This record gives C-alpha cells, structure tokens and sequence, in this order.
C-alpha cells in the first residue's frame, strides 16, 4: 500500500554522467559506448547568447577544445559533430558501463524519471511528466544541463530527455537525444515562454483507481456519464479531452476496481464542479495529474 | 528553479541488494563486505506469525537452509547469527560493489530515501521522511521487506532504514540497520497499530523558505509573532512545538531570504488559521512537511 512519486532506479544512467568543458564553460554529458552526448550550447560564449551561429562556432573547434571527464579519468576526445541542438564527441574509450539503451521521443502527458547532475556528478533524482506544452517542472539549478531523463524496461534504458534552459515561469525546456527540442523553444536568448498549458485527463484518472486500490473511496458516486457530456465539462476546466483510447487504456484499472471508466468520469466531473470540501486524495488536495495508467499499475497492488 | 520531492541517486545501494529465500519465503537481503543483513522474519513460516520465538527457529537452521542470489551468482552461506530483529548471513564472497558506508539510526522529522526492491531487484526510488509516530509512509507491496532506506553525504551511504511490515491504516514500519524497530512495533501479528502523529513544525517552515526562494510570496505579511504565541497556535493545531534550536537551524534560509524566522512563523499561523483561499505553495495544497531545512538547501539556489 502507499502511493509515491516513484523514479526509476538511477545507477544504470549514474554509470554514463561526464563532465564537459569548452573554455570557461562546463556542463554535464551522457557517454554510451565511445561517445559523449552534450548540449551544444557548450560552444557558446558569454556574447554568443542573442544569435549564435552554431555551425560557425563550432567549425571554429577542435578536438582538444573540448575536456571531457569521466570521475577522476580524461576521456581523450578524437572527433566531434552536431547534431541539431546536441554535440556528439568520440571518444577513444568505449565506457564499459553502458547499458542497453535506446533515444525515444515521448509525447506529453507521458512520464520519466531526471537524474540531476552538476559537474557530470549525479545530485538527485525525481519523477517528471511532459507538460501539454512540452515543458517540464522540473528541479534544476545552473550547471544542471546536459542530465537526462530516462525510463527503464526491463535492464533497457530509454533516453528521453536532455535538459537545456529554464524558462521565465522557472519551468524548463529541453530536447530529446537526437537534439530536437521538444516544444517550440530554441537555444538562444529570445522572449520565448512557455505556451498555455492543460492538465492531462487520463492520468488525473488514473490517479483516482490508485486511490480507490489504496482505499480513497469518498469521492466515488452512483453517477455515470457519457463521453460526450464528459468532455463538455473537461473543455470547461481546461482539461484535455478524453478519447476512447483513454477509455481503453484505462480498461485494466477499471477492471481490478470494478469502477467503470465512465462512472469514475462521472466522479471527476463532480470533484470539478465542487472541489474537496476539505479532504484529500491519497495525501494530496489538488487533483494531480503526473501519473500515468501505466505508472499506477507498476506501483499498485494487482 | 522548481522544488520536487528529491531522492539520492541509488546506484551505491542498487549494487548491494540481493535475494534471500529460507524455506518458501523469500525477500530482499543488503549485502555489505561479506555479510547480508535481512529481516529475521524470513525464518518464519506460515504458522509461526503469531508469537514466534526466533531464537528456537533460528537454533533449528543451518548455513545451507539460506539461499543467498546476487543477480544470477548464487552466494555461498558460512555463518548465520541474529541481532535484535535482523538477521546476519556470513557469506564467503565481499561484495566487490561496497560503497563507503555507515549504519545511523534517524530521528522523527528526518528524511530518508527508500530503494524499493522485489526479489532483490531494485524497481523505485523515493523520498520519504520518519513521521513523528515513527512509521514511515512509503510505497510497498508484499515481498518488499528487506528494501532500505539510506541518505548519502560525499561518497558515503548512511543507511537508517531496513523495511519489515504494513500497519492496519496502510503505514509502514521498519528498524535501523542494527535490527531495532522505529516506534513501538513487534515483528509479529499483532493489533499494533500506529500511534496519534502530528505535524513536523520545522520542516513546514523549512518548505515556505523554499517557496519563498522560489518566488512564490503570497503567504507572507508584515506581522510578526513570539515562539510562545507562536507554540500556542501550533499545539492547537497538531503541529510540533517549535524549538529555538529549530529557529537556529533555520537561520540559514532566514539569511538568504531576509525573512526573519518568527516573521515566516506568522506567516505559517495566518495560513493555518485561514487556509490558503484557493492558492497553492510549490504546486501543493496542502501544508508539506516532509522537506527538512537541509533539504531545502541542498536542493534550492544560493
Ligand atoms: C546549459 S543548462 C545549456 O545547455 C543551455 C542551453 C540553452 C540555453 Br538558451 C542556455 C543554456
Ligand atoms: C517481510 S516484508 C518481513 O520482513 C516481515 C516482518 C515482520 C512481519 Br510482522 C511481517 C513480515
């Protein structure tokens, strides 16, 4: 019973975190067998921030511009190239830690744990969702770009974010390993913001099953409702619409809580329009939505 | 920027948690040096919940009725012993992964992070923090018992935590890494059951620093108060009383935000007798008191 933020245990991805340095700046990198995975911002300089060309600055570099330190151990960089919005620097040691891995893109609303790092020296590490509008509240501090985020299959790690920049509402953008932002940010100094964001719906119920496995039950009703009329009331409070791929989604819950989706809906409609009257959902008085279906079934009883 | 609720990266731990099975029952196991350290309870069986005397079964048991798996290597037993309500298996193997480590026992209000394993596989990674009853409310299902808690400072794992049972209300207990219980609980069935708790005055505090250094301000005001009107106000509300030890703690985060200790206490009153109005703190609402001062240090900016 219980139910937590979960991470992700971090070693897998602890074992890959370097530091790399180009001139006065040091961020962290991602090394997975002979290469070394780091923002390209690292090639910047303190007036470089309005209108970098990139690909000017770094034809203007060479190998030994770059150090790149794994602990206590140089790892000699002997080629270097970019990659929209990331560099990839060879290097001539293949890291005998790297796991099996994968780079996959999520999609908002989905989920991955952050292992913060500073100084290619892992700090932290805490559960994200990706935001409607492709940012993430995340923890981060300067000297935290370049730490990823992750999920785990199995002994697979899956690379799914690295982190960038923070934005003025202190959330923060960043891209997937393939350097392509995620969201319509850029790396340069501009007025960008974050868009209008959404709270993601079908993780809000699968958020009520957890509580109904782990006993929350007082908010349930003998009420049902249609998708339709559902989504109505969703586009009122700013939630995102239900689909019947949610509906589906949510079959396995549903099934082991005997609740069916559209009743829990009907719940959800009522916990909208009327709030909490001073109780709470599995310690918490907001309806939270950084949880998966997938993620309430990993951590709740069967 | 931004303020989650942040584990320590688990790899130290992750490289010292095993599988050990006695008879039918199977749990985790902490292998340090050569030595495995698992709750005693694993020599029970199905009739022996209710007042099993330990020290008859573990007479009854030789080194060979231990199973001791490591990933896939199995490890060989050479001595068994129990201390207080834990057991110790010898084995002829150091584990090569050792962190530098330390067996402290925490103190109520304190906060810990928790490896949650199954079968000696680690699957997640949280923050959790000793409640004043001494019961911790963590994420766990059956087979979770041997899972530890640790905090990590330099290269060194302090370990504070070895899980070993679910309470009626869906708590947790569990002893330090010496075998002695946090709290009044027994490693048998029992009506035991948690204890009144109340809420960690220092660490709320602590918690609204962050806010503040986070930019939420809201909550302030221009009044201030006295630790003894102060004490009045938290007595009837649940909350701990506030010590000028505490006050001391806080200095810190005092300085670095210029709101006097006292100053953010009145705060804290106003907040607790008005509610918050529909705002929230740090993406909570509700008062969170599972971050301590050092928490917020270590996690928010200078
Ligand atoms: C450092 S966290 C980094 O990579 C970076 C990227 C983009 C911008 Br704009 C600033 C800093
Ligand atoms: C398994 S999680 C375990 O160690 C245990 C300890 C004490 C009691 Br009572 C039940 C189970």
């Amino acid at each position: 019973s219980g139910f937590r933020k979960m991470a992700f245990p971090s070693g897998k991805v602890e074992g890959c975190m370097v530091q790399v340095t180009c001139g006065t700046t040091t961020l962290n990198g991602l090394w997975l067998d002979d290469v070394v995975y780091c923002p390209r911002h690292v090639i910047c300089t303190s007036e470089d921030m309005l209108n970098p060309n990139y690909e000017d600055l770094l034809i203007r570099k060479s190998n030994h511009n770059f150090l790149v330190q794994a602990g206590n151990v140089q790892l000699r960089v002997i080629g270097h190239s970019m990659q929209n919005c990331v560099l990839k620097l060879k290097v001539d040691t293949a890291n005998p830690k790297t796991p099996k891995y994968k780079f996959v893109r999520i999609q908002p609303g989905q989920t991955f744990s952050v292992l913060a790092c500073y100084n290619g020296s892992p700090s932290g590490v805490y559960q994200c969702a990706m935001r409607p509008n492709f940012t993430i509240k995340g923890s981060f501090l300067n000297g935290s770009c370049g730490s990823v985020g992750f999920n785990i299959d199995y002994d697979c790690v899956s690379f799914c974010y690295m982190h960038h920049m923070e934005l003025p509402t202190g959330v923060h953008a960043g891209t997937d390993l393939e350097g392509n932002f995620y969201g319509p940010f850029v790396d340069r100094q501009t007025a960008q913001a974050a868009g209008t964001d959404t709270t993601i719906t079908v993780n809000v119920l699968a958020w009520l099953y957890a509580a109904v496995i782990n006993g929350d039950r007082w908010f349930l009703n003998r009420f049902t409702t249609t998708l339709n009329d559902f989504n109505l009331v969703a586009m009122k409070y700013n939630y995102e619409p239900l689909t019947q791929d949610h509906v589906d989604i949510l079959g396995p819950l549903s099934a082991q809580t005997g609740i069916a989706v559209l009743d829990m809906c009907a719940s959800l409609k009522e916990l909208l329009q009327n709030g909490m009257n001073g109780r709470t959902i599995l310690g918490s008085a907001l309806l939270e939505d950084e949880f998966t279906p997938f993620d309430v079934v990993r951590q709740c009883s069967g």
